[PDB]
């Protein structure tokens, strides 16, 4: 839908970032020239940042612009959502307004299943899904640590980290390893002063130019205008 | 919707069981003569059974047919669902068929909120709702114990306990006390041999005569035909 996975061998594969974007369970579609490049490059910076902090990620190296070399993992069938500020689907689950500052981070577990439209699950559903309580606890522990690292990093750059989605897999040693991507597609980012979205919500809710919004994030983090 | 709550004093109130039944977030409505009486009487038997087993319930005594004397509690805004067999909403959350025997009980937490249509929550939402992790853990621990007591009791009477909903409150000592009702309205009950519903699903999905189904449960448990 937004990425291709290309085999290399048993140990590694290629994650390719496409210009394609979707929303509303794949029902909204557009292409944005440069979006693959931006998301690829922002994922690299985030993976490298988190690695420095002791977070095991699938990130191995770059394979030219839009393609990353990543470790092969047994993927957990989860989307793991961390929420600091109330936005999107949390508005329908809690009677709190968009922009409400949570007293502590909220972690949500979603089962990756297209047929069931990615329903929310708890630790018990997880277990029936074959994911042990100890696996779940260390998945959440990692997500909360990632949260602290990303929110501090971004607050320096005048960016509020509202929420974001993570995915994980096990490597050959049975270690839990951070996977997929971290990009303006899979996070909400607000400008600290204006509270404007610099993320996929621009596309989701037609708030302006998606590529300008993504370029802003890139420029704020790197201090440079994008090469494409 | 199905019950009235009538004050007595600071310590206690009246729970009255009405003939009214609803389904599909209150959109389906009917009255069933005798349903209040059946649900009242079955709640009594269940509360008395669980009390014997060390479960603190709000049950104090009977006030004539359809009305129970119950303890006043600070109610948790939760519906706590325990699931042994796949049925109802769990079919949309897990790709398992109706009638699938779970490898262990599933506990689900729902936030009681009419505006939000009782959305599922996890421990983190609970906390933002003002419910501590320790409160949640002992709420679930009680629900799982209630489950074991009810499923064994009912298996003797040729009834499979598929799932059921519980509600809870704190008494003046800050003890967590089982509340609301336990009736064929708030449980799924299948016949052990035929797998037929003897519960509110009869009404929900027009499967036959609701009152016959409820009378069956009553007769199986008490060994007697209902006085009304
Ligand atoms: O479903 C709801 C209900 C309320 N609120 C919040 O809590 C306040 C409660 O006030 P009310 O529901 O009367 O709405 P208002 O009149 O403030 O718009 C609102 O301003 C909202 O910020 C919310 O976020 N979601
Ligand atoms: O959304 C789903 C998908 C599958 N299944 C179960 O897993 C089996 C998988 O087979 P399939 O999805 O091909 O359906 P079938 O062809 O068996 O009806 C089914 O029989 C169902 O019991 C389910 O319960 N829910
Ligand atoms: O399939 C999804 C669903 C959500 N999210 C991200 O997770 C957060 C919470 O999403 P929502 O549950 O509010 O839609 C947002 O940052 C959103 O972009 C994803 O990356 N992929
Ligand atoms: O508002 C509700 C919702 C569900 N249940 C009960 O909880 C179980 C699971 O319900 P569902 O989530 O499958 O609808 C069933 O026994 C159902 O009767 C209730 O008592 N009240």
């Amino acid at each position: 839908k937004a990425k291709k996975m290309i085999p290399i061998d048993d140990d590694k594969l290629i994650m390719e970032f496409k210009d394609d974007a979707t929303a509303f369970d794949g029902t909204k579609k557009a292409r944005f020239k440069g979006k693959g490049w931006l998301n690829a490059q922002l994922s690299v910076i985030f993976f490298k940042l988190l690695e420095e902090h002791g977070i095991k990620t699938h990130f191995i190296g770059v394979a030219g612009g839009n393609r990353l070399i990543v470790e092969k993992l047994d993927m957990y069938p989860l989307e793991v959502v961390v929420r600091n500020v109330v936005a999107g689907s949390l508005k329908k689950r809690l009677p709190l307004p968009e922009g409400y500052e949570l007293p502590e981070p909220i972690v949500e577990l979603y089962y990756k299943n297209d047929e069931l439209h990615d329903p929310m699950i708890n630790y018990y559903h997880a277990k029936v899904l074959g994911i042990s309580l100890d696996e779940i606890k260390k998945i959440e522990e990692i997500a909360l640590k990632v949260n602290e690292i990303l929110k501090d990093y971004l607050a320096k750059k005048g960016i509020i980290l509202v929420d974001f989605k993570l995915e994980f897999g096990k490597d050959k040693n049975g270690d839990i390893v951070l996977a997929d991507e971290i990009s303006p597609d899979t996070c909400r980012f607000w400008d600290a002063k204006t509270k404007r979205s610099l993320d996929k919500d621009v596309f989701r809710f037609d708030k302006g130019d998606l590529i300008e919004a993504y370029k802003e994030i890139y420029e704020r983090i790197t201090g440079e205008k994008p090469e494409f």
